[PDB]
């Protein structure tokens, strides 16, 4: 699955349909970002540019002109061809492919921007831009502007209105296409695959990292090169510390290991939580947790669906948590003043759903205390968990255990589809596959 | 292998050695970084700061006080404990541990340093910083001696000396220790390791990145989760780019595949390139360059020793591949000639050999034109290539051919010590290893 | 003269009249200067910050809230008083005298200005602020809208649509209130009685800067302590130099002097030249030059007019110029030809008349080439000169000569008001006046 | 007076004697100062830069290269000469000129800075540089810097050590020469001058600033244009105020008027502080406190010379006060007790004396609590003064009282010469100035 070159038209112009006549919008690539010295970590474009380009170079800059409302037209700035940086750093789209291979109507050199951006803005009555995005990018709009503001005597003049285009645009990613569904769908996939692959490999005496390896090799394999995040694999105790990733510990026989990990499929995050035991079988207290975790996923995955939202079935999964608890004597009191006192969060302290898409933790608006009503293209996680500290007061078999379940879901017109549940869950399919695995 | 306590502290007294008495120097830990929105990528430390600490946690300075001759004494700002920061993202150092773990004396609050920094730089007369390393650096250095030099009337004096550290610091980090060369010999075998893997592993019809896989696969099996620079694998018309990273072509019988990965091992990079045919058989016109490149690496591993210099072996390197070169008739005239007119440049376009250590391209003087004599200690890289452009003016054979060869390297009394040896790069070596793999 | 509490309250509203509902103007103080190391030189507040306020202390900012159509209040803040630095530096109105004094509703400590302004902003649509005005309000007003941005878990968000509200207030200082106008009839005056003096004082052998003490002395007797720009005396050749303010030299019998100066009183700038011989005596060929000048200048007297412009009236200058040139052979050739080649320009090289307010080069759209159709109440200078260099290839006795006579007016209903024709420009009543002072 | 070129050029030397060989020292001229809009502030060149140039343009800087001990040599960068930025704002130096008159050896063009000053510290071993001092200057200085710290390929060095020349710049300073002293001295003249005009003028209604008016016509006719600092006219309760710069009030018979008031000849600052009645005549109450002030002047006067302290002579003055407060009732108790108890301290409350020269508050450290031993050259001020609050709970009539007297002085061999005592300040001498001016 990928993005067409159709598709990136589109948004485009679903953008420049909401900007007002007479303005011009600009959308910055990301930095090169040092690692160390003159190193430089893996290039990831901004999530931003990237929706509407699918260009990942440095140093460029989509321009959307809407003259009126059946005239636009876009300008790109970008890196000019240049042999000597290309044998070194390799090939550049350069000013002469750039319109047909991105689809643009004028590519300019990235090198001329401050020479030409002004006279891009010169005239129009509105800009819209991302304020504090970049310090690269404020310095040069800022500049633009203070040139057309002072030239009056050479007959220029700046837009007095600046709009943040961030709540429009994301406002136009929290919607999936029938396109990003699919490319979503396989990072899932992949994902999922390297979850199974994790839970078939894991053995005591291997170390954290050692999952991590799996993983990582298996999203490579699909063509996921990067992870959408840094991947987390807390043994024991290191469960109960939310984005633990020093994974640095030796896997003992009798503890959980949570691994949460993620591909980054075409740009598109796939975000999988799974527990299990190192061993390959849950304990009576191990299982006592999983199931109140596992019930509440469960629960959410009946319950996600258009008409609904995050904060109404959290609610739901506070009172599943709060009467699992109580029975374990892990809370003691009565069930509803419990849930008034929030007496959860203790054991359950982040929400249970993010927006999902070009980053993990998407954009979007999800309204206070995330009572947006939920509609069809929305993709979220639910992930559900209970963390019980090494010196919480509870009783000594439920102390320092660490377990989270997340899915990845789309909210469709009648429910929600699971992206991620080809990798199992249930914990007798878990002890299953662990077995099967070390015969073979 | 690991870098001890006692090392780091013999570290920090040989730079208090060499600073003047009456001054404080001040090592900046590097800062977080964003990989996209919130999310951001593996920390990664300044390799100054670590050579000095093995701590690898961001906002953290390092301040050694030399109060005279024979007294000094450190101090280290840090991040505070805070269990909700931790819950989250995982546990601190603070300060009640620090004196003990990292061997310094005193520890604060990096939260308080604008308010301390000042006080430990009053009074004295020369401030070692390494200034437009780090701009929140800087700034906390800056606004600490404003405050003194407007503060005479408190009682208040800046050091009106600022000395660069850097200088001092690269020179010692130009020479390893025992203790830094077992590193090294293990981040060479891990980096090996690998290497032979991507040979074993490699079929037609596999894309570049799936040996990139391998490889990172390989280093994190063995602890070192991160590669010290970004990975290279050029098939065909690919390794003709040096630093090819996109890793995103379909292997071809026919082609060499050039790869360029090093681990990183405790800090400490691994550097090797090895090109080898993607079907396990060179060609006639791929042994005809293989075999120039592999003269040049081998006849420098023989030459590089104590009292000679990069430049002297480069210059070496050059007449074998010129006269290589004109053999194929790849250039035309008379070898000494050629030579006198850089005829080599444009298929050997870079250097032959650079330090390395904490950095993949290590600090360190080269002298002009890396003239510099080198002694025992020093490590280094012997890197010879050879890349024929797809459309040079040459025989049709040698056209779009990139084959590089590299090693890692110790300079000892007599001679050097190759890290990377266990990785082969005899051609009939080579092949002997893919048959082998290829049944199974 | 002076502008009345009510006059500040009114500009206020007309200001909110034009602003969006739900929104709100940010007009900051200007900063201290330094003159030298600690000296500052004397406060001189933003034009526009002292048009809604007559406020004249630093560290202050107006934040005119309008909610919606019919509801709005004003909020201030201002430094907060203290005994110590009061009893050095000078009173302060603090916050408890400031809603009475400057009719706003509320006052609060500049002190907490980042603490509080966000809570303003919060919620709003839009907000009027003069990004790149100073970078100390860029800053706080940034810092408000980061906040805001990122603190949509505590229920903020930020107007997304920020709007430069200096187009509107430019174009309300363009036209002056009755009041306005009767503040500027006195700066008229004032600085017309200090030209006279300078005429009345005028001897062979006094300095350039000895007619500048005589006018500042002038100035500051009426209550207007500091001139409006930077005051030029420039006798002989240095009246050949636009803004010749090193007043340096000996004044010469023979030569003229040029004098420009203007005072400030309330706020309001006066900008009168003239010049005159410092023998008292016009000589013939200063009388051929300053007779073109000055009928330039009754001329355009008489055009400006509601429904004129700059534009067509410079025109009308132009042809009067050229005409007297050819007539002194300092042109040769055909009027009309010569008025299309622009041949003027090497003797009048400057605009004939600019807006005059607040600032000396006051606020407001010219139009293109100053065409703007011109109305009632809009004030402006009416400033011809001829400036003929000491190198100029014309007859000998022109050389080196600089004259300009510069008066200030306000477009009326019917025709204009003439500011400043209190001091003497006709030669004859010149020649008179300075005959008379040295009897003274 | 005035200061010659070979003074210039001996500063210069003095520095150069100072600094270490391959060095060079970077000295910024001071950025021109928006007033309002596109007004300027008349143009005060920065203290240091003026020093070693007596040039007083903007956007230039003296470069001194000290090669080694018997060798160095100065650059200048400066602004190109033009002849249309100077038909307007007047003429420029440029670099044809600027080594002979300014005695430099080598003079560059401001603009092409950037591409030169790297040039000159290629090579060197320490940098002298005021940093912090201005913005342009560092980054310019840093700029340069990290062009030579990452050009080594390019076979550039950067110096490591920067110093600050403030220190020794200020600590040359401190000590005047003949000629400096010299022009002080007629800097102290041209102010008594100016304060013995202003006692002449004063009658009751006149108001504060009209005597400001006075005093500035009088620097100005000696040719002293601008005062060294903002003038204070202080009558009645305003007098308690001790930078009283409004000089807003109508003065009333029955007040004191203290007017603080300096000029600034060539540079250097006249600083005189006279209080005396606005009607002529001192009042019983008016001369007690008075009394007690001018003891504590011409006590001062007398104990000034080498081998004592500001802090020595201001202990005298201290019991001086203590005494004469007791005899009034404003204090109660024992004399010593009192002076230990700094029971003076709310009615004197700033320091007797600051250094004078180029600065008003010039440079040079004064030592722990201003105890450095005096040497001759040293300028400073004596300025005892008493401030009895509106409010202090002392008797009626001295309610309100604000005197202070204040000379300027330069320490000779055997003791001290008064700069200012050409205007009067023993209160029957100043009573019968107004008495003979009243007649006027
Ligand atoms: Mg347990
Ligand atoms: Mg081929
Ligand atoms: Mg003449
Ligand atoms: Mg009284
Ligand atoms: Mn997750
Ligand atoms: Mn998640
Ligand atoms: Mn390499
Ligand atoms: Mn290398
Ligand atoms: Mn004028
Ligand atoms: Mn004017
Ligand atoms: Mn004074
Ligand atoms: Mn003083």
């Amino acid at each position: 699955s990928e993005i067409s070159r159709q598709e990136f038209q589109r948004r485009r112009q679903a953008l420049v349909e909401q900007m007002q006549p007479g303005s011009a919008a600009l959308i910055f690539a990301a930095p090169e970002v040092t690692r160390s010295a003159d190193s430089e970590y893996p290039y990831r474009q901004n999530s931003d540019f990237w929706y509407f380009t699918g260009f990942n170079e440095p140093e460029a800059v989509l321009v959307l002109i809407k003259s009126d409302d059946t005239h636009n037209h876009s300008v790109l700035f970008n890196r000019v061809r240049d042999l000597t940086a290309e044998i070194w750093f390799g090939r550049r789209l350069g000013q002469d492919a750039a319109p047909e291979k991105l689809g643009v109507d004028r590519a300019l050199a990235f090198s001329e921007i401050n020479q030409q951006l002004y006279q891009l803005l010169n005239g129009l009555d509105v800009v819209y831009h991302a304020q504090g995005e970049y310090a690269y990018a404020d310095v040069i709009v800022n500049s633009a502007l203070e040139k057309l503001r002072k030239g009056s005597r050479q007959n220029l003049t700046a837009p007095a209105t600046m709009i943040d285009w961030r709540p429009v645009v994301h406002e136009m990613r929290l919607f999936k296409s029938p396109e990003e569904i699919a490319v979503l769908r396989r990072a899932g996939e992949i994902t999922a695959m390297a979850h199974t692959r994790a839970m078939e490999k894991c053995r005591p005496g291997m170390f954290e990292y050692h999952l991590e390896g799996e993983i990582h090799h298996e999203f490579n394999r699909h063509g996921a090169r990067y992870p959408s995040y840094n991947t987390i694999v807390g043994s024991g105790e290191n469960g109960c510390i939310l984005h633990y990733t020093e994974n640095e510990c030796e896997m003992r026989d009798g503890d959980l290991v949570l691994i949460d990990a993620g591909c980054e499929y075409k740009g598109y995050a796939g975000d999988i939580t799974r527990t299990f035991p190192v061993n390959g079988k849950f304990t009576q207290a191990q299982r006592e947790i999983y199931d109140i975790v596992l019930e509440s996923l469960e629960t959410s995955l009946r319950l996600y669906r258009p008409g609904t939202s995050i904060l109404e079935v959290t609610g739901e999964v506070v009172r599943i948590m709060v009467s699992g608890l109580v029975k374990l004597g892990i809370l003691k009191g009565d069930v509803d003043e419990l849930i008034a006192q929030n007496a959860h969060r203790p054991f359950f302290m982040h929400g249970l759903s993010h927006w999902l898409g070009l980053d993990v933790h998407d954009v979007g608006v999800y309204g206070q205390d995330r009572s947006r009503i939920l509609e069809p293209g929305m993709v979220l996680t639910v992930a559900p968990g209970l963390y019980i500290a090494p010196d919480a007061e509870v009783p000594e078999q439920y102390r320092g255990i660490g377990i989270r379940i997340e899915d990845d879901i789309v909210i469709t017109e009648t429910g929600n589809e699971n992206l991620t549940a080809s990798v199992v869950k249930k914990p007798e399919e878990i002890e299953a596959l662990m077995v099967a695995a070390r015969k073979q």
